[PDB]
């Protein structure tokens, strides 16, 4: 039972669900720039995945410049209600499975925390081999 956070458009989260899959499992997929976690999930989300508030926090999408987020002026929880008020803000993809949550960048991070391992190799988008036949991480 695994849970993605997903963003189409972004080659990270697409190389993860990819990974996902070549596990032997469909994750559910949240689309969470249309349906984002609610605010305890996404604390909770936040505690299991070990980083902090900011480090979740995307760079260079509009919210980020124009609230001036660069700047260290926001509590932690001013950071998190602003990511449910403009979901961009989320990076991406934050996956859930039964051994625990993380934030999926690079996309092989998600070997942590995936069950089974990979059916066979698995080669990124862009070539970058992550994982041979024989199940070695390169
Ligand atoms: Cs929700
Ligand atoms: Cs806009
Ligand atoms: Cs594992």
């Amino acid at each position: 039972n695994i849970t993605i956070y997903h963003n189409p458009a972004s080659g990270t989260s697409r190389n993860t669900l990819e990974m996902i899959r070549n596990s032997g499992t469909e994750p559910t997929i949240i689309l969470y720039l249309e349906n984002p976690p609610s605010r305890d999930e996404l604390v909770k989300l936040i505690a299991d995945m070990g980083i902090s508030v900011r480090a979740l926090l995307r760079k260079n999408v509009e919210p980020y410049e124009q609230l001036g987020l660069a700047e260290d002026k926001f509590t932690d929880d001013q950071l998190i209600d602003f990511m449910l008020q403009h979901p961009i803000l989320i990076n991406r993809p934050i996956v859930v499975t039964p051994l625990g949550t993380r934030l999926c960048r690079p996309s092989e991070v998600v070997l942590d925390i995936l069950q089974d391992a990979q059916k066979g190799a698995f080669t990124k988008e862009d070539g970058e081999k992550v994982v041979d036949e024989a199940g070695k991480r390169l």
